[PDB]
């Protein structure tokens, strides 16, 4: 739908056979949740923020339904405050930003 | 205009006399921008990110104009890696989302 910036622009996205909800983030290159379980293999890797780098777990083809809509990605799971869905997914489910 | 999302989300703001890119940033509540000078008197102020926390300056009433908009808000100066413009002043210049 439109999403007006007045508020925290929140979603629901079902993730792993579970219910969330995370932070439509045009500034994330990449998608970061806070520490869940997810089945299959990862790589250690590292990002970085505005507060300094975090060190994540880099799932691959990992399948997400954001508000409905299906999409899969590489998901890094780690020490985030926020459930950041970036621009490796925004893309899929098809985000513009308009003003 | 309207912006896809396969590039990073960036734009022309003029600041405090001068020109700069930023990112479009709808994960963020505040505008950070990296070191710059500015007029006038601010307040020592922390904010959290990713990686942890910084510390910043906050000026108040700076005048910005984003690709030729203008807006006024409260604008913290610090030790970011990227000049981010989040949603105090997005939905001044009338930003939304659509998907
Ligand atoms: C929730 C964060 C992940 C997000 C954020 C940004 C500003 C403020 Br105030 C609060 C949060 C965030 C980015 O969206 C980001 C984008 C590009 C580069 C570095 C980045 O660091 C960040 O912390």
């Amino acid at each position: 739908p439109q999403i007006t910036l007045w508020q925290r622009p929140l979603v629901t996205i079902k993730i792993g056979g579970q219910l969330k909800e995370a932070l439509l983030d045009t500034g994330a290159d990449d998608t970061v949740l806070e520490e869940m379980s997810l089945p299959g293999r990862w790589k250690p890797k590292m990002i970085g923020g505005i507060g300094g780098f975090i060190k994540v777990r880099q799932y691959d083809q990992i399948l997400i339904e954001i508000c409905g809509h299906k999409a899969i990605g590489t998901v890094l799971v780690g020490p985030t405050p926020v459930n950041i869905i970036g621009r490796n997914l925004l893309t899929q489910i098809g985000c513009t930003l308009n003003f």
